[PDB]
């Protein structure tokens, strides 16, 4: 995975830890 | 997928996490 | 500004960052 | 699909997410 | 401006960004 | 399909999404 | 301006963008 | 079909969408 | 102006855009 | 069909859409 | 002007656009 | 049919649409 | 002017456009 | 600033750190 | 500053220590 | 694992020790 | 300073002792 | 294990002796 995608995914995952995905 | 499409899709997906698709 | 206009403007601005306006 | 068609379709789809197609 | 006019204008403007007006 | 026809059809279709065809 | 006139004018203007008026 | 005929038919069809043919 | 006159004038004007008046 | 006949027929048909033939 | 006269005049004028009056 | 006859017939037919033949 | 006279005059004028009066 | 706008701005800013704005 | 913003800023700052801001 | 990923993971793990993952 | 911030700062400072800040 | 990892682990373990891991 390209670095900008990895970086974007880190932050979206980090937010998902707080707000959930389900 | 071309970068502008990937970028557009990221933001539409991100909004969909808040407002839903169904 | 109404939300659909704001959303449309975000994406047109985002494309403009890549392709320019001048 | 040609770029202008793809761009037009993105925005018509984006509006359809708010206002529906049925 | 009425919504259908605003929508029509958005798309005509968007095309004008690619093909010009002058 | 020729571009002017495609463009005309896009806008007539877009109006039809609001006002219907039946 | 009545809606059918406005609609007719939109399409005649749109064609004029391609073929000109002068 | 010749262009002037196609153009004439577009506008007569467009009016028919509002006023009907039956 | 009565509607049939307006409609007739639209089409005669539209033809005049292609074939001229002078 | 010759152009003047086609043009005449268009307008007579257009009037017939409003006033009928039967 | 009475409608039949107006209709007759429209068609005579329309022919005059093609064949002239002088 | 000669043009003057065709022209005469058009106008006599056009009047007949209003006043009838029977 | 009486209608039959007006009708007669229309056709005599129409012929005069083709064959002249001088 | 509304949360979705703040979130969108974070990611557009983050991309701008890599690709620039000038 | 809200916790999610503080957390996001920590990680963006941490990356900036490696990749720079100028 | 690349160093920036390892560093990011350390801090996300450290926070998870306080706030949990379930 | 809140404990999680103090803990985060300790580790970022500790790394800075090895890799520097300038 | 690399020295910075060993050092980080020492301090995280030391804190875990006070605050626990379960």
């Amino acid at each position: 995975m390209e670095f900008v995608a990895k970086l974007f995914k880190f932050f979206a995952d980090l937010l998902g830890k707080f707000l959930g995905n389900n």
